[PDB]
């Protein structure tokens, strides 16, 4: 029993965290193979390739815990730098680059000066940013999830809007979201919430013990969604209706039984009661995530 | 900016755990130089569980009942002991990735983070909190005996509970690595209930601190209070008491926004009066207790959003 908001085992990422600077900035470095990978910023309207062709392979200080790796070569791929170090990492975990979807979660390991500081959960938000907790120098951290024994880098951190939400890219370096890696205005459009994953919340607050916001009724899915559309919910679609498949038959409370419960949850609140001890429908676990932390899958 | 529960690193933990066999009972192991540390019911049968006699099952046990098994290589067990509720067992290989480590039992309020395991394999890293009826809000299915909770401040691993039993209400009970429970449990299957829990004061106000260094101050109110008065407002909303120790403990989040511990006591207590009225403080729509105030230092700016 329980249901907590669970990271993966972060052990394969930590044996590849590294410090890099260049000239002022000192952030956080991807060591995979003979490769260092970085946000592009740690070398400043910035032209990039005006600013990196300026610059010698000397000019990057790598460090992988108390030791100096020298950089023999470098390269840009979108925002992200890559730098061909000497040695290859000995701790390369098995991993795969791979680019997310909104409403997909992951694990996201802050560092701070190479080293790691934190593990936490998170959600890419519809609106393409993450709610992270970062301070400055958390520049290269990465988010990641484990499928077996192989690491898939999903993302790395590279700024801070306004609204103290956060904004990056994949390990190609290219951008979730319309960001920019330049300090100028942006700002994270208005956000939604991830429907498939409070419906996969609450059959997890079924699967623990908590019924009282189960009724009698069932819906369709086009009145549904235009409920839904009426709260800022993300629509639902038939392929959220399949993927929570699974999840229905082991509780017996079908899709659209269960959206006719998180409809009376949004025309009338919880009054005064509580789901998995909290006061608001909770959107960052998806399907898979609750169906393995109520299996117990090992990495 | 932002505020989340955060766990720490876990691959130094990762790096110790082992399955332990002993007849038809699997469980989790923690290997630290040549000791794996377990919890002792892995000797127990389910029937064995009402009345069981840890004594008088241990000593018809030799070294070779015990299966240790470290990723894909069997360790050999060469010997065993028995200290309070916790199992030693003695094998020929010291584990290589043995961090720099410490036992370190803890006081109710405390955080740290569990590397939940099954069959010797790690499967997932939470935070945590001792709560004041000793009891913790774990995740945990069967199998997961034996997981760990943690602490990292600095790269020394501090070792604070080993997970042994799910009580009838769904939240988790386990020793320290002495193998001393927290809290009036017993590794028997007896009629144990937990306590009636209570909230962690301290850390809600803690929590409230972080929110002011975040840039909300919406809670805020022009009044003071008594330390003994908020006390006997905290008690009606069963709020555990708040000490001077505490007081100390919030001094420096106090100079750092410049909200005095009595002043930030009284919001507290106006909160617990009104409630949040549509309002959410760090995405939370309820009053959160498991950041302790040198959990709200280590995660959050030593600048306030002023
Ligand atoms: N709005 C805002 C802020 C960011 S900034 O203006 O200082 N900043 C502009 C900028 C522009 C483009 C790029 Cl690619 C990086 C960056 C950097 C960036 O975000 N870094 C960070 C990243 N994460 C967490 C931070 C917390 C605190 C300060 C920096 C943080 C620097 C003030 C928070
Ligand atoms: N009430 C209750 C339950 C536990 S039990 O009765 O199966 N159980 C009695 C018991 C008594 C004392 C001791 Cl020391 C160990 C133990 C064991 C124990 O707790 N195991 C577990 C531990 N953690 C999480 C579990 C989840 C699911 C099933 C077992 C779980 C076995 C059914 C939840
Ligand atoms: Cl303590």
């Amino acid at each position: 029993s329980g249901f907590r908001k669970m990271a993966f085992p972060s052990g394969k990422v930590e044996g590849c965290m590294v410090q890099v600077t260049c000239g002022t900035t000192t952030l956080n470095g991807l060591w995979l193979d003979d490769v260092v990978y970085c946000p592009r910023h740690v070398i400043c309207n910035p032209n990039y390739e005006d600013l990196l062709i300026r610059k010698s392979n000397h000019n990057f200080l790598v460090q992988a815990g108390n030791v100096q790796l020298r950089v023999i070569g470098h390269s840009m791929q979108n925002c992200v730098l890559k730098l061909k170090v000497d040695t290859a990492n000995p701790k390369t975990p098995k991993y795969k680059f791979v680019r997310i979807q909104p409403g997909q979660t992951f694990s996201v390991l802050a560092c701070y000066n190479g080293s790691p500081s934190g593990v936490y959960q998170c959600a890419m938000r519809p609106n393409f940013t993450i709610k992270g907790s970062f301070l400055n120098g958390s520049c290269g951290s990465v988010g990641f999830n484990i499928d077996y024994d192989c690491v898939s880098f999903c993302y790395m951190h590279h700024m801070e809007l306004p609204t103290g939400v956060h904004a990056g890219t994949d390990l190609e370096g290219n951008f979730y979201g319309p960001f920019v890696d330049r300090q100028t205005a942006q700002a994270a459009g208005t956000d939604t919430t991830i429907t498939v994953n409070v419906l996969a919340w609450l059959y997890a607050a079924v699967i623990n013990g908590d019924r009282w916001f189960l009724n009698r009724f069932t819906t369709t899915l086009n009145d549904f969604n235009l409920v839904a559309m009426k709260y800022n919910y993300e629509p639902l679609t038939q392929d959220h209706v399949d993927i929570l498949g699974p999840l229905s038959a082991q509780t017996g409370i079908a899709v659209l039984d269960m959206c006719a419960s998180l409809k009376e949850l949004l025309q009338n609140g919880m009054n005064g009661r509580t789901i998995l001890g909290s006061a608001l429908l909770e959107d960052e676990f998806t399907p898979f995530d609750v169906v393995r932390q109520c299996s117990g899958v090992t990495f």
